[PDB]
């Protein structure tokens, strides 16, 4: 009596099919957008989803053709659109599917179509575990093997399910097959998106990398940095990369010729188009350009000497330390008026040690020292009229002469003054003289001298003026020969 | 006449429900395993999936209770398990759902149960776009508002759908509701896994980082490295991290006190448990420990001197260059037998330039030079019996005396020999002597000398032996005074 119950079942199933076309389209679009934007596995998943789209459509559409044939000759209402369910109690419309016990060319054609759907779905989806349940359900729901009846004899699937059935019951069964196709379809679209995203999120797609803040350290300094999981995937395809390199497996191998001097930046970015928004991941890498070593230390080992009573210029440098962060100290040491330039006037003793402390850019203190031998000024050489050794000329020139002293090859500009000496001519005692000139006593003692006679000037007392004033212990004697 | 068609519909739907319990369990397990292993978004998705599990179960089970009531009093076959479909043409069993036009306490109870299912699903799933279609379908399929009949009057949903219907038709409708619950369930399990994995794969979860091979360069050197997308996500939870730091947002901030000397490694790993396998991502970070600057250059500016005819020891060093990679050259320069130690014996000229080339660890060549002034050996001081100036004693001591030369405060061990001199006593001409001893001519010339008399020894010819032999131009004179 109740054909309305079959009418309602068909109404329910068709409403699910109409709702399904929009929801399945929306799921496919999500997968397409994800594939176009992120590529990799999402492009592999979209390829699968579209193969299943075409196999589901072919079958769904073909089912619609069989439904049309089942409801043939029944006028759908003009406004409501619903068929007269009470009038649909015979399956006369689908008689041409079967001949006697078997099928016609049409019946064998339906079976081959159901078969093609299962085969296509099986081929589109792989052998992958993620899809094994989807396939098993398709093969179960669409198992077209002969059905045993109450007697236990086998009946051909289409005859068993549709032969002599009410037209409305047959339309409801076919609408239920359409529900199964739409369900499987959505299952694949949601399973494909998930399989692809799980693969993209796999920790097999990274390399552990140490990024230290600097690569060179001194002992005791805090080494600082991070260890990150850096993407290492072929399927990682940035929309763009700006920087001194090209993308290979989601990374950029970078190179550049080191800039002039100081701290330098390696700036750029990756951009990713994701869910309609552009994702910029900017970077500012850092390196430093240091000057190459350029200062050798070349010293004469016997020359580490400072003279007492003179201003000894000293140069100080400490490679690896800025000239402004170098401090030299010692007794007798002062600044000379240029960076790293000092003056040493040694105190008492045999050695003078100059100590140097440098402050490194990290604030570290570094120390070195050098010992210089303190030497007394060399003995000057006595002179008569500025000549050394044996001075010749008239007796007259000796009487008005100045007794002096010279320091030969001495690299220091000093003042030398004779404060006394001893004069001697044969036959008369030595005259001790105060001053650098011949006494009235000298001139009288010389009255007896003439051509050939030598006058010795010895025990010359030389006063030096440099950094202080000193009475030098020894000056070489000088001789005058009258001619 | 056909109750078998309703029997088959119910058989189909129940077979889908039995198949669904195992497939939905398998989907939930995948999500649970992923949540336990990778956590983050997969734990958020599993929380959603379990809320929907309990709401679907409550409803599915309650539907089973209504089905039992619909098929009450019908003996299922002992072996086959199938109900007698022909015998089930009345809905007498579910009469207690309705009273007159309305419902009983039981009928209102079914409506409240359907309502609770939709509300629970709506509450379990959020307002998130990924789940908007799932919710819309639940609200559509389970819309329990009054249904307009053929006359256009509204009929209560349960009365319209189940009042006076064949028991087998009512069981099939309820089994179809069960199919909808299982479908929605699977939809949520597959949508939750996908939403979570898409979020985990989002490029918003990275920082672009420059990892250079070194941080310090000289101008012109190839700066080398990579730029990687390093994971920066709170939801990135490694199973373990070994290294000198702790994990914060999928990264490890690392620190250590720099080791002794040379190339050092920062070794460790991240491990991730994924799909039953442990994923080890090992790292070996590199740093170098360099010695702090320790060598100052302290020089006496007036002392950059080398003497002609002597072996002048020179020291050479070049900070930033290994002692074995330093090469010094100059005319007169040779090795002294220790690293960086040389000997200079200058040629002709006023200056000697020592050039130094260093080879840096990268093979680079660095050059510096220093000019030294070449000075002739200072004039020696003449001696009689090894005494300088004015030598006193008997005439006897003068006759057998050796005339010599001394270099005072000369820091070089040389050989000095007198090869000639001039002897002079008053009243007699100068005696020119070959040798360093008093001639027979000298001894005869001295026969006339006595107490008080001075003898001058001048024009001393000194031969020097150092690095070669030289006749020194000037030697200071010496005087003898007989007493």
């Amino acid at each position: 009596l109740y054909f309305q119950s079959f009418g309602l079942m068909n109404e329910k199933f068709e409403a699910a099919n109409t709702s399904s076309v929009t929801t399945n389209e929306s799921l496919l679009t999500s997968l397409d957008q994800k594939a176009a934007e992120a590529k990799g596995e999402f492009a592999k998943a979209a390829e699968t989803a579209h193969k299943v789209q075409a196999a589901s459509k072919e079958f769904y559409d073909y089912i619609g053709t069989l439904k049309t044939q089942a409801v043939k000759g029944f006028e759908v209402d003009k406004e409501t659109g619903k068929m007269p369910y009470e009038a649909m109690d015979r399956g006369d419309n689908i008689d041409d599917w079967f001949t006697g016990d078997g099928y016609t060319k049409k019946g064998n054609e339906i079976i081959a179509k159901i078969e093609k759907y299962k085969s296509d779905i099986k081929a589109a989806l792989g052998t992958d575990k993620k899809y094994a349940g989807i396939i098993s359900e398709v093969e179960k729901k669409f198992d077209v093997s002969d059905v045993k009846n109450k007697e236990g004899i086998k009946e051909k699937y289409l005859a068993y399910h549709f032969k002599g059935f009410p037209a409305i019951a047959s339309a409801a069964k076919l609408s239920a097959w359409q529900n199964d196709v739409k369900k499987t379809e959505a299952d694949v679209y949601n399973s494909a998106l998930g399989k692809a995203a799980v693969a993209a999120a796999s920790y097999s797609n990274y390399q552990a990398i140490v990024v230290l803040d600097k690569n060179a350290y001194f002992q005791g300094e805090k080494v600082t940095g991070k260890v990150v999981l850096g993407r290492y995937d072929e399927n990682t395809k940035p929309t763009s990369f700006q920087g001194p390199g090209q993308i290979v497996n989601g990374q950029a191998v970078i190179s550049l010729t080191a800039g002039g001097v100081g701290e330098q930046d390696i700036n750029g970015q990756f951009t990713f188009l994701e869910d309609g928004k552009n994702i910029p991941l900017k970077f500012s890498g850092k390196y430093v350009v240091v000057p190459r070593p350029n200062s050798a230390t070349i010293s004469a080992d016997k020359m580490n000497v400072v003279y007492r009573g003179v201003v000894n210029p000293i140069s100080v440098s400490f490679a690896g330390v800025d000239a402004n962060k170098i401090v030299a100290s010692a007794p007798g040491l002062s600044s000379a008026g240029k960076p790293g330039k000092y003056n040493m006037s040694p105190g008492q003793g045999t050695e003078a040690t100059i100590s140097v402390t440098g402050t490194l850019p990290n604030g570290d203190k570094v120390t070195d020292k050098k010992t210089f031998r303190i030497k007394g000024i060399p003995g000057p050489t006595g002179t008569i009229r500025g000549e050394m050794g044996v001075v010749k000329g008239p007796k007259s020139n000796l009487e008005i002469a100045t007794i002096g002293a010279k320091l030969l090859d001495f690299d220091f500009e000093v003042g030398l003054d004779v404060v006394g000496f001893n004069m001697k001519i044969a036959g008369q005692p030595t005259v001790v003289v105060t001053g650098n000139k011949m006494n009235a006593q000298c001139k009288s003692v010389l009255a007896r001298a003439g051509k050939g006679d030598q006058v010795t000037i010895s025990e010359i007392k030389t006063k030096l003026v440099g950094a202080g004033s000193y009475l030098l212990p020894r000056t070489a004697p000088v001789i005058y020969e009258i001619q």
